[PDB]
């Protein structure tokens, strides 16, 4: 409740101006950014606390726990102890630490990665500082200098309107109601959020331009004082996570189960009461399996670097996975298709086509420049545009300088000041009285202006716009300089012209003008853009003007790939279906052989109507009728036509196509640049907003924002989506097959009763050396050539982990893996003195310190550690086997259709990974000194190949295994092993 001149008296603020530079940037530094400050959080402490002390490290710091008592009691009784316990310490203690640091590495990376997408499209604001117009980055604004506003941009910060033009907000999500209310530079209530005069804090402008002086700038906002509750927030869980959990709820129960089971048998067999939880709690913990969430949110996020290298920007991580299965597209023309950098090419006037583009001279005898039509023509063209040259542009040529404004408008300035002249002197011999701006929904721009004419003191009026619209609005025709009238056979010319036109791929407007009588509007009235004031028809049409407009280089074969893919691609154009038509003709949206309805009735040469709708594979429907369609006929178009071609369609339309898709069972994307996009823009499963010349509008309302405006970067996106699933299969297939053989010694040991074959120690060698670093690995992998040529995916029907994984890896390649060690251990053995017969039953007595004198099958006699000796060589030769058998495991992980001669060995993470597993073996095994701390003995030369059979085994299986899927489709094989 103040005036201007109290306003800018309080701030100190010029009205016309704005502040000075200097200014502006003295109280920029007087007062901080206009930019919120961070919420609470946790620091190192709880991040490290459920990393080192989560659920299933708490087991392993209890072993740890347990042995350091063992120790203790031994020192404080024996005399000359044993050290196995202080070392099971000393590695257990450093297994859990280590494990805390790698996982630490990888939250805190995600975390980082997030954080910088925030700044890759920051927000930019209109200032005007000395009496121009700047856009700067929305941080740099500070209070009492002018911002202006534009439908479909937002408020940067607590203004209070000067000036306005029919400027509406949405003040929505500050106390909720989306009902657009109007912003008046005048005062209406007491209260400030009911008043028109000012604008809020993250609210948008609908439509209309206003100007107002910022009063309120930073954290001293409504939004930033009501931020302390905003602070928490909420967050999400992608789907993919809610399917890797619920699997393991499934084995969790599972593995209960067994533990029970293994109890009775136990029980049964003679245990202690003690052994038989020992043994439950002990399989309960060996059958879950453990690193599954953390594998899957960093393949997420360094797919996601991979995408924003490409051109893809996520607002979140759902919308990695929702791009792989898109089905289809539904995409624009000018801004996706096209380039927009347009220039004009034939002009239709006298009933003459005339061509042009005069070499950036007076050349090329296009036309007799001095012609009267064209006079009118070339001045309503130069006076209906909006567009100007940019400042300082003295130097370059007519063609080659900066303009700003529409496409449109640009190639018209530009042909009018190469071939015309100047056009400010020609806009001031003309004062523009009033001017109405172009819209999508009205199709056609206007503007009145005085007329130069010192003889005549009438006022002019010109139009232009889409050239059937401009030709319902003219009953006369400007021919050869007099009037005429617009009859049938010149109305017959008119549309053979805009074929002729349209089928060069050009772009065609049509301009007309009139002389509004000065007897009933003299030059005083005033003709306010509200009412009637000016005659819609009974206009004088000149004459067309077209331009070209060509499509970019690798569309293509974007939408070649999408047709092999399984994926159809629709066109929603606002224009013509002649252009519509030529369009798709050369992207490949239609291509050839097929037909229409009106092509079979050409060739046919029988009505349209009695040609069969079925006959027709491909086809375009026209706004009118799909303003007066109903549900069932949309249907029978999306469900019969392959080709799908939409002309002439205002954007609140969109919503009908896209709901249609949906009914279908598909999932869509849909581009939007606008403000009446936004609702299209949420509903539509993958909202791919415009980065270039998007709206804070529809980047806010969109799942995905692209950064350079390309139709073919996003097929390349698909392609980057559909990887992560493949190789988040193949990661997981590696991990789980190492779980057998870890099992099953513990199962005969207790069972069979034979010595131990698999430790704790050589155990946890298996998992930190062939699980880590070669399933990092696989993430990298590249994409097969199939990738591509492939149906998409139903999420209901296809999951991640279904019953066919555990087959391929519990089943039969584990259980492989399992005989390969069991070999060498019986080899350590036979070759000892122990052979196999023997070895049933003898652990009891195996077990046994103080049984010096065991017995082995040649008759000899073993003492406790000569023997204990041999078994420890049994534990490091089956974790060497295991090591080998993973290098088959590991390379036929790869690929799962094509083979590794057809894919290649090109990745160089994957052979880093087995050459230095390897070397873990081959080190741990023979360093003096292991035999101490770890308990692993050196091994000899003929025992290293004992699992060599075992590990071609595998390899040929799986390369048969895919022959047979590759040649012969939905067969057993595909039913039952492809995962
Ligand atoms: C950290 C862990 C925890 C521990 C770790 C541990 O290892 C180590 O840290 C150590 O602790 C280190 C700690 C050290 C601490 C300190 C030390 O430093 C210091 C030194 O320690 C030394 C000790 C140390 O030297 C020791 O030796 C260490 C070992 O300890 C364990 C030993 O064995 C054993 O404990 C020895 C100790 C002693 O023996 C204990 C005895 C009992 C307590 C108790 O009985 C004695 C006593 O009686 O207790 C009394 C107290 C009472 O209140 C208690 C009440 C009793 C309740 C009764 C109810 C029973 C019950 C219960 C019901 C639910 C069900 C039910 C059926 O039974 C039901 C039925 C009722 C109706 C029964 C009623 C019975 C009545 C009984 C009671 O009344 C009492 O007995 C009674 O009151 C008594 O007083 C009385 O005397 C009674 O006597 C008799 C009773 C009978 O005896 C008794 O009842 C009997 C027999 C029952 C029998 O079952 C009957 C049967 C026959 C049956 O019925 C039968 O006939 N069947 C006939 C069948 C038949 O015909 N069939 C014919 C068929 C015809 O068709 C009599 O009968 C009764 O009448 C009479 O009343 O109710 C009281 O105190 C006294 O009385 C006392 O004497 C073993 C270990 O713990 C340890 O090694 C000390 O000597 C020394 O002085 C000290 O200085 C977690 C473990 C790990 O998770 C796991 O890995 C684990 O490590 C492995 C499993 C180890 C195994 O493998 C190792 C090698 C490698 C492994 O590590 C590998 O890692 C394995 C892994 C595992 C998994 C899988 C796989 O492999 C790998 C895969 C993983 C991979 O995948 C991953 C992915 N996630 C990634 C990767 O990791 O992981 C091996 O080395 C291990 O050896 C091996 O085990
Ligand atoms: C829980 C999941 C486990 C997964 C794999 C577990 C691997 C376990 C494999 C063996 C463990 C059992 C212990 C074997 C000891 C049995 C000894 C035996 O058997 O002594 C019989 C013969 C020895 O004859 P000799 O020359 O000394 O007699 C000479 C006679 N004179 C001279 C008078 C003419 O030994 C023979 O013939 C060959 C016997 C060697 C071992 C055969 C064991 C059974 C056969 C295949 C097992 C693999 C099954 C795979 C199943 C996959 C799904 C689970
Ligand atoms: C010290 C440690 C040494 C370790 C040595 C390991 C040796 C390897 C072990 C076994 C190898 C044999 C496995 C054969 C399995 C069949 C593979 C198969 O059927 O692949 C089919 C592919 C055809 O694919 P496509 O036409 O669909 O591609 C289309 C590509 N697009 C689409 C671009 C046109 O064929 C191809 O790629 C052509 C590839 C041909 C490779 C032939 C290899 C066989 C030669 C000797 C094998 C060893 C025999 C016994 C050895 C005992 C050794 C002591
Ligand atoms: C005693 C008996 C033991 C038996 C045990 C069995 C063990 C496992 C059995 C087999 C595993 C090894 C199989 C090796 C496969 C080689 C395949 C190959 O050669 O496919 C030729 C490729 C294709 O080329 P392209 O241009 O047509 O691809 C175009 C790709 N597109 C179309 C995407 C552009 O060429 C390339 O990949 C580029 C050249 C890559 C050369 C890779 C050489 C390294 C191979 C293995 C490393 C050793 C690891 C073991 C470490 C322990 C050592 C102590
Ligand atoms: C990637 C992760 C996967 C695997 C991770 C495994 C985690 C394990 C972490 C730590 C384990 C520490 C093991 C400590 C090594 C032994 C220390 C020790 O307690 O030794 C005690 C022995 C004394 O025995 P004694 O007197 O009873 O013998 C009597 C012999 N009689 C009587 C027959 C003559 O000391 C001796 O023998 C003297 C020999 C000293 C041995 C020097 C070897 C250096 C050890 C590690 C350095 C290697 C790091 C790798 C760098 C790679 C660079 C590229
Ligand atoms: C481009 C870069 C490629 C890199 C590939 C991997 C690099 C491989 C690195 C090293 C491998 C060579 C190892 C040679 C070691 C010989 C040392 C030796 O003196 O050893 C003697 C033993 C005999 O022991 P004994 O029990 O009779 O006497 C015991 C007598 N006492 C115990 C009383 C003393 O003999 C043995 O260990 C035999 C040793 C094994 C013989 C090698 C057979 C493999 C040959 C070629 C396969 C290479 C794979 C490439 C595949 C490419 C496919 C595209
Ligand atoms: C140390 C040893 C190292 C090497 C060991 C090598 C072991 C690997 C050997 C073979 C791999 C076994 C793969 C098992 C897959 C067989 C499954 C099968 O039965 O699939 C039959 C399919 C039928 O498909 P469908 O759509 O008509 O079914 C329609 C079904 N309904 C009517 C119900 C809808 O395909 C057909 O019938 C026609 C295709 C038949 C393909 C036969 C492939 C034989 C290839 C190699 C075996 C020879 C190895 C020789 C080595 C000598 C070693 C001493
Ligand atoms: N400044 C303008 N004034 C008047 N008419 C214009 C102007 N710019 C373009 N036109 C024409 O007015 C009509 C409205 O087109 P509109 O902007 O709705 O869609 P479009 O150009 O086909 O682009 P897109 O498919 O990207 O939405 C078109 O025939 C266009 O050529
Ligand atoms: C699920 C996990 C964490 C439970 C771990 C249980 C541990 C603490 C239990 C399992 C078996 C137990 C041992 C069983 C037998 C004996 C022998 C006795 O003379 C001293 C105690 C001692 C050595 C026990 C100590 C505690 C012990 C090691
Ligand atoms: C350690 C040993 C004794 C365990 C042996 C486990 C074997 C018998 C288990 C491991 C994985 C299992 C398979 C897992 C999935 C399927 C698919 C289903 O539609 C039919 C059963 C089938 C094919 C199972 C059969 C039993 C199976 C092969
Ligand atoms: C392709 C297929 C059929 C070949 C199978 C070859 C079999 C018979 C070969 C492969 C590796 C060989 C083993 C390699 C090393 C040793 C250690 C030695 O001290 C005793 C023999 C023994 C245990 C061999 C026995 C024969 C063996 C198992
Ligand atoms: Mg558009
Ligand atoms: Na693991
Ligand atoms: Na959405
Ligand atoms: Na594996
Ligand atoms: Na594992």
């Amino acid at each position: 409740k103040l005036s201007l001149d109290e306003l800018h008296n309080k701030y100190g603020t010029d009205l016309t101006r704005g502040l000075t530079n200097a200014r502006a940037k003295e109280i920029l530094a007087r007062d901080g950014p206009n930019s919120l400050t961070p919420p609470p959080t946790t620091p190192e402490w709880i991040k490290f606390c459920r990393q080192l002390f989560g659920g299933f490290s708490i087991l392993l710091w209890i072993g740890a726990i347990l042995c350091f008592l063992a120790y203790g009691i031994q020192a404080a009784t024996e005399d000359e102890p044993a050290n196995d316990n202080l070392y099971l310490g000393v590695v257990l203690s450093t297994v859990v630490i280590v494990t805390g640091c790698f996982s630490y590495y990888q939250e805190a990376k995600s975390s980082r990665i997030m954080d910088s997408f925030k700044n890759m499209v920051p927000q930019q604001a209109l200032v005007i500082r000395d009496g121009e117009k700047s856009t700067i980055n929305a941080e740099f604004v500070v209070a009492g200098d002018l911002v202006e506003v534009k439908g479909g941009d937002r408020i940067p910060a607590d203004l209070r309107i000067i000036s306005a033009h029919g400027c509406k907000v949405d003040n929505s999500s500050l106390t909720g109601e989306s009902e657009p209310q109007t912003r008046s530079p005048e005062f209406s209530s007491e209260n400030p959020l009911e008043t028109r005069n000012i604008a809020f804090f993250s609210t948008n402008c609908v439509e209309g331009t206003a100007r107002g002086v910022v009063v309120y700038t930073g954290d001293r906002t409504v939004m930033g004082r009501i931020a302390t509750l905003a602070s928490g927030l909420e967050v999400g869980r992608t789907p993919i996570a809610i399917e890797i959990e619920h699997f393991i709820h499934i084995i969790t129960g599972v593995a209960v189960f067994l533990g029970v089971s293994f109890f009775i048998l136990s029980l049964i067999l003679g245990y202690s009461w003690l052994e038989a939880v020992i043994f439950l709690i002990g399989i309960i913990v060996a059958n879950v399996p453990e690193g599954l969430l953390a594998t899957v949110t960093v393949c997420l996020t360094l797919t996601a670097k991979r995408m924003a290298r490409k051109n893809c920007l996520v607002k979140n991580l759902e919308a990695v996975e929702t791009l792989g299965s898109t089905s289809t597209i539904c995409s624009d023309k000018t801004g996706t298709l096209t380039q927009n950098r347009m220039t004009v090419a034939h002009m239709w006037f006298d009933n003459q086509i005339h061509e042009a583009d005069t070499t950036e001279n007076q050349s090329g005898a296009a036309f007799d420049k001095t012609s009267a039509t064209w006079s009118a023509l070339s001045r309503i063209a130069a006076l209906c545009n909006r567009a100007v040259f940019q400042a300082g542009q003295d130097n370059v040529p007519i063609l080659k300088r900066s303009v700003a404004g529409d496409a449109s408008e640009s190639a018209l300035l530009k042909c009018i000041e190469l071939c015309c002249g100047s056009v400010q002197g020609m806009r001031d011999r003309n004062p523009k009285i009033v001017e109405i701006p172009f819209n999508s929904t009205n199709k056609y721009q206007l503007s009145i202006h005085e007329n130069e004419k010192s003889s005549e003191s009438r006022y002019l009026l010109v139009m232009k716009g889409a050239p059937e619209r401009i030709l319902d609005r003219c009953s006369t025709i400007l021919l050869n300089g007099a009037e005429e009238p617009l009859k049938e056979d010149m109305k017959e010319a008119f549309q053979n012209a805009y074929l002729e036109l349209g089928g060069l791929g050009e772009r065609v407007l049509g301009f007309c003008h009139f002389a509004l009588p000065e007897d009933k509007y003299n030059e005083g009235y005033p003709f306010d853009a509200d009412e009637p004031n000016f005659p819609t028809t009974d206009l004088c049409f000149v004459g067309l003007m077209a331009m070209i407009d060509p499509p970019r280089a690798a569309v293509p074969d974007a939408v070649g790939k999408c047709r092999s893919a399984g994926i159809k691609v629709i066109m929603v154009t606002g224009d013509h279906p002649i252009t519509a038509k030529a369009i798709a003709k050369g992207v490949g949206i239609i291509s050839e052989g097929n037909e229409t309805i009106e092509d079979i009735a050409a060739r046919l040469n029988i009505p349209i109507g009695q040609v069969n709708p079925r006959d027709a594979k491909a086809c375009v429907v026209h706004g009118s009728d799909l303003k007066d369609l109903s549900t069932e006929v949309l249907d029978d178009i999306l469900h019969y036509h392959t080709e799908i071609v939409f002309a002439r369609t205002s954007p609140q339309q969109k919503l009908i196509i896209v709901e249609g898709c949906q009914r279908q069972g598909a999932i869509v994307a849909v581009t939007g640049d606008g403000v009446n996009d936004s609702p299209a823009l949420k509903k539509a499963d993958i909202g791919v907003a415009m980065g270039i010349s998007g709206s804070d509008v529809s980047k806010q309302a969109a799942d995905m924002i692209l950064l350079d405006d390309n139709f073919a970067s996003i097929v390349t996106g698909v392609e980057e989506g559909r990887l992560i699933f493949d190789n988040l299969k193949k990661s997981i297939a590696y991990t789980l097959t190492s779980n057998i053989p870890e099992i099953t010694p513990f199962l005969v040991f207790i069972i069979g009763n034979v010595p131990l074959p698999l430790g704790t120690v050589t155990i946890l060698c298996i998992d930190l050396g062939t699980d880590m670093v070669p399933a990092i690995s696989l993430a990298y992998e590249q994409a097969e050539s199939d990738i591509m040529k492939r149906q998409p995916r139903n999420p209901k029907t296809d999951k991640l982990v279904n019953e066919r994984l555990i087959s391929m890896a519990y089943g039969q390649i584990g259980m492989i893996q399992a005989l390969g060690g069991f070999f060498s251990y019986f080899v350590i053995l036979a070759e000892n003195g122990f052979l196999p017969m023997d070895l049933i039953g003898k652990r009891v007595r195996w077990d046994d310190r103080w049984i010096s004198d065991v017995e082995d099958s040649f008759g000899q006699q073993w003492t406790y550690e000569q023997r204990k000796i041999v078994e420890f060589t049994c534990h490091t030769s089956f974790f060497i086997s295991i090591v080998v058998v993973q290098w088959a495991d590991l390379i036929i992980c790869k690929t799962r259709r094509n083979s590794i001669f057809q894919q290649g060995m090109k990745n160089k993470i994957l052979i880093f990974g087995l050459f230095e597993e390897t070397a873990l073996a081959a080190f741990l095994s023979y360093c003096p000194g292991t035999d101490v701390a770890l308990r692993m003995y050196p091994l000899k030369p003929s025992w290293w190949f004992c699992a060599f059979p075992y590990s071609l085994i595998i390899f040929l299986y799986d390369e048969m295994r895919r022959f047979i899927i590759r040649r012969s489709p939905g067969g057993w094989v595909e039913q039952e092993t492809y995962y």
